[PDB]
């Protein structure tokens, strides 16, 4: 506060203030001042990014767009479950300690020292972080990053921090696409368009193994150089095993709807019933205002919806878009890859825009599919500032840390990334 | 090997049932999946939010809903309400509101002892009806030992008897008179369809009877602040003003559809916009894997409905019943809260028992309420051995050695309860 505090009164007046003349019509001023106010507070963060999520359904229901069950019902949708049990197969595999040990394993394995050793942290950021979490692997990740350079002091100069530190921030963001979880734009995508895990995947994971090398390497020419848990390990892979093949395996047993998530459910069933994790640690794990704001989205979505703001958008976005797009037009959209290192929180920035343009590209009747995994695997791009996101922020503390030597590589980077981007969404569009 | 191999006969038992039960099919389900789930939370092998989790996984499995439709139940309204209750004590713990209600109430009996210590029931039943029990109570523990202090003697009572159950069984008692806290109110108005203001009908004079009764039977035989933590007493007492009056109020609008739902929800803003309390603290407050264990719950009271199983079993106790109560029913039904007590469990017991009578009382053409009112109050009133509830186990340090000295006490406040109970239920007829 008082800025925070003000801010959300400023947005009250511009919503009043939108709402009483825009005159345009009723329900549209509706989903407009409701939009813009709503874009406010997730942009910024004037109150939590969970709390305006519980704000988006009880502004539904009173105005009447929806009732209280069915503006609720929006939180149980099943990725939520999907992403939840997605925390919870994490959370074992933490607990037992499992990443502890790929890392000290797969570090070791570089032998001598460091020059391998450093790739190889970037490499196992990417990998680790593909399933857990970006800042929660990035932090994990420091702690091992800082043992690996100690003779390595060098006031002289960029190895201890920028490269190796900066490195690894970027790697955990990057591994962070890769996967339906996580980071949750991944997830906010899914649960629009009702991707598969493996539906996702197929874009992500090698989007994710190209920029990762892409950056490393542009990060490296501007910088440089100097225990009977199997069960979790296994019970992991079925889990994913059973996320890839589950076309065919949902298919063969006839059903099953949302396979994925009894796929997810599954894991959290088999991982208590293996005794190899404890509920405490899925419920502490589990960010449970994530899920929450899921919901959050999907209500937005469904009021964008119902007021008719999501056709009116389109209706006026006609005659400029065919002109542009769609190369334009996702190059454009590729371009709030830079929008991301504003205030973003990705997540709260794909919270925003996944259902803007999903339920526009509705209207003219394309996929809301191309746009919505763009927008969320652009949010994941954030690089160039602390802070959001947070890999950065863990980065950024301790040793021979930058502040404009982020900025600086951070843009050639963002930008081979809105480059790359618009190329391989161009590929898929064939 | 313990809890795992309780599983495997919980297991052993439904494929027994599943193959040897001679009626029909969806009642070879619904009854089989009633066994093997209320085997699993009575005990519990599986902790219990792992247990709710597969309720909607086997119903979806077995077909008898579709996956969303399933989920959906987890995002009933109710469960937000508890939320919203969650949130309230969020704050008024991390601002010390209760610290203070507790220390200035407390204290005001200046004179030490005998007042004290009621002052200190009152206090804790207050704080109860609100925040929690387990919480209350952990809470209630250091406060109580320390005002026995000057009295540290082997002579005798006065810690394990007036001070420790009186507090612990306080918490209990107080557990009741509100829809917040503990949950199995929550299960009931959530089944039953109660508002806050119903329950309380109920619930308050319920709890204030119930108080000095068990204080009784428990005599005869065993600085301060004010910071702005105020303005959180505010929001507070200003949630309570609708929650009570949600009635007319609602009315007054028109709709609304689950206005305490709103009500609560909207606290949830008042207090986060107020900037009195975080979301960190909200989220680590609020206990996630009850609001769960809610929601598949009622994924179970309506796998009963529609296998049948409801009728299946109320046609099935049709004669037994029919000539036998409805007296006899509720102090039978009662009774069994003695139930609780041994192997316990207060919450996961009502979570069996309210789908279950709840919806054969419907079967005979019956209004659900009475019954799972009465399962629900009858649930807190685990008195006896610890666990459950926890507030019993809390007050094991010291005068713990109480043992058969909570099992002698509490056998009367347990039937106490039996009359009790029996007795506004009968008086409610009307
Ligand atoms: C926490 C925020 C509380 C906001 C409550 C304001 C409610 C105002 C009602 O709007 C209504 O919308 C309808 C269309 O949907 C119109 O038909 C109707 O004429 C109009 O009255
Ligand atoms: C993680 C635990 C979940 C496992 C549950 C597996 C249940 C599969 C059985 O389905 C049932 O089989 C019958 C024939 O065999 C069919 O007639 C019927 O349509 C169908 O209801
Ligand atoms: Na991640
Ligand atoms: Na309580």
């Amino acid at each position: 506060l008082h800025r925070n505090s003000l801010i959300v009164l400023a947005d009250v007046a511009l919503f009043l203030a939108l709402y009483h003349f825009l005159p345009f019509e009723h329900n549209v001023v509706l989903g407009i001042s409701m939009l813009a106010f709503i874009a406010v507070l997730w942009l910024t963060e004037a109150l939590h990014v969970t709390v305006t999520a519980i704000l988006v359904p009880v502004m539904a229901v009173f105005f009447g767009i929806f009732e209280t069950q069915a503006a609720l019902n929006n939180f149980a949708n099943s990725i939520i479950f999907l992403f939840l049990g997605g925390f919870a197969l994490a959370a074992a595999m933490h607990h037992q300690g499992l990443d502890k040990v790929i890392a000290d394993k797969v570090l070791a394995m570089a032998q001598g020292k460091m020059s391998v050793a450093v790739f190889m942290l970037f490499g196992v950021t990417a990998l680790l972080s593909m399933w857990i979490s970006n800042t929660a692997t990035a932090a994990m990740m420091l702690p091992l990053v800082l043992g690996v350079l100690s003779k390595v002091d060098a006031d002289k100069q960029r190895s201890t921090y920028v490269f190796v530190l900066l490195g690894v921030a970027y790697s955990a963001s990057i591994g962070g696409i890769a996967t339906l979880v996580g980071s949750p734009p991944n997830a906010i995508a899914a649960a629009e368009v009702g991707l598969s895990f493996t539906d996702w995947m197929k874009f992500g994971l090698p989007t994710a193994m190209m920029m990762l090398p892409m950056a490393i390497a542009i990060l490296y020419f501007l910088l440089k150089p100097t225990k009977g848990k199997v069960v979790t390990l296994g019970i992991f892979g079925l889990t994913v095993f059973l996320w890839i093949f589950s076309s065919p395996i949902n298919a063969a047993l006839g059903g099953f709807k949302s396979f994925d998530t009894l796929v997810a459910l599954g894991a959290i069933l088999m991982l208590s019933f293996a005794r190899v994790v404890h509920w405490k640690e899925i419920q502490k794990t589990a960010d449970w205002g994530v899920l929450l704001l899921f919901g959050g989205g999907l209500c937005l979505s469904n009021v964008l919806k119902q007021t008719g703001t999501s056709v009116f958008l389109a209706n006026a976005l006609s005659d400029m878009v065919s002109h542009m797009g769609i190369f334009v037009v996702i190059l454009v959209v590729a371009t709030f890859v830079v929008f991301l290192t504003e205030f973003a929180s990705n997540t709260a920035s794909a919270a925003l825009l996944i259902p803007v343009f999903a339920t526009v590209a509705e209207a003219f009747g394309m996929s809301p599919v191309l746009l919505s995994v763009l927008i969320a695997v652009a949010a994941s791009c954030a690089f160039m500032l602390p802070v959001a996101t947070p890999p950065n922020a863990i980065v950024f503390a301790s040793g021979h840390i930058k502040q404009s030597e982020m900025m600086r590589v951070g843009l050639y980077l963002n930008i081979a990334c809105i480059g790359l981007l618009t190329a391989i969404a161009m590929l898929f569009w064939q």
